[PDB]
């Protein structure tokens, strides 16, 4: 039923057209606390920016501000942090956020260089015995192990607050084959790591929701959490047909501006929830 409409959509090759209706009718909110003078050097795009109603907030007491929204998908019962990937300067922030906000599981869903130009800093340590210090937040990161496979990287990491030696364990879950601007190989192996990451135990309702990443924390980080949010509801809806991606994709528009950045990856987002409902 939901594909009857993707197929219409395809022989009729109007992608272009339904993502450029979503771009027109999506929320406009505004954004003053990241375009504070301040606050230039937290924002790695100029045009990517946090709603102030929905930012995520820093709890230590000289700027609060983090380039993060809080996506709080009510009927679907997940709440998510969409970020950028974080400057050289803010991975301190970074880490403070995911303590504050309890969260255990950290989903990246690029490269740190991408198409030879730097995307998102080296913000966990690759080596075991070269552990990092956070000295702006209080905390230190080391490298527990590695879950090495063909097109992703499962992380353990250990997080530890300075200040009180409380210790967490924080589950990075690395997508290596997505390319920026563009989708995952095959429907399959992004429904094999999504799947990966809705069992590892990381989105339990007792820790904090899950940190989605990308380059900007938009493109590729909305698909991922478009597709994760259509299978929760179909999962979760009396009619699972009644299921319409463009609604959803709008409501998380609400709480990040920019979800989805092609008309492929909306695509895309169709095809892995066809897929996804079969399985
Ligand atoms: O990383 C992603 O998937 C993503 O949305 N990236 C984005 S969105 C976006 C940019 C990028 C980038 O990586 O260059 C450049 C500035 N315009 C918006
Ligand atoms: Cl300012
Ligand atoms: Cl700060
Ligand atoms: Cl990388
Ligand atoms: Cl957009």
């Amino acid at each position: 039923e939901m594909e009857k409409e993707f197929e219409q959509i395809d022989k009729s090759g109007s992608w272009a057209a339904i993502y450029q209706d979503i771009r027109h009718e999506a929320s406009d909110f505004p954004c003053r606390v990241a375009k504070l003078p301040k606050n230039k050097n937290r924002n790695r795009y100029r045009d990517v920016s946090p709603f102030d109603h929905s930012r995520i907030k820093l709890h230590q007491e000289d700027n609060d501000y983090i380039n993060a929204s809080l996506i709080k998908m009510e009927e679907a019962q997940r709440s998510y942090i969409l970020t950028q990937g974080p400057l050289p300067n803010t991975c301190g922030h970074f880490w403070e956020m995911v303590w504050e906000q309890k969260s255990r599981g950290v989903v990246m869903l690029n490269r740190v260089m991408e198409k030879g130009s730097l995307k998102c800093a080296q913000y966990w340590p690759q080596k075991e015995e070269k552990e990092m210090i956070f000295e702006d937040t209080n905390l230190k990161l080391t490298l527990i192990s590695e879950d090495i496979k063909s097109y992703y990287t499962v992380r353990q990491l250990e997080l530890e607050n300075l200040t009180t030696q409380e210790t967490r364990e924080i589950l990075h879950f690395h997508y290596t084959t997505w390319p920026d601007f563009g989708v995952p190989e095959s429907p399959a192996s992004f429904l094999n790591f999504l799947f990966k990451v809705n069992e590892s135990g990381s989105l339990s309702p007792e820790h904090g929701p899950v940190v989605v990443h990308c380059s900007a924390g938009i493109g590729r980080s909305g698909t991922y959490c478009l597709a994760d949010t259509c299978l929760l509801l179909m999962d979760k809806r009396k009619d699972p047909s009644s299921v319409d991606i463009k609604k959803v994709l709008l409501e998380m528009r609400k709480f990040r501006m920019g979800l989805i950045q092609t008309a492929d990856q909306l695509r895309f987002s169709y095809l892995a929830v066809i897929e996804g409902a079969k399985f």
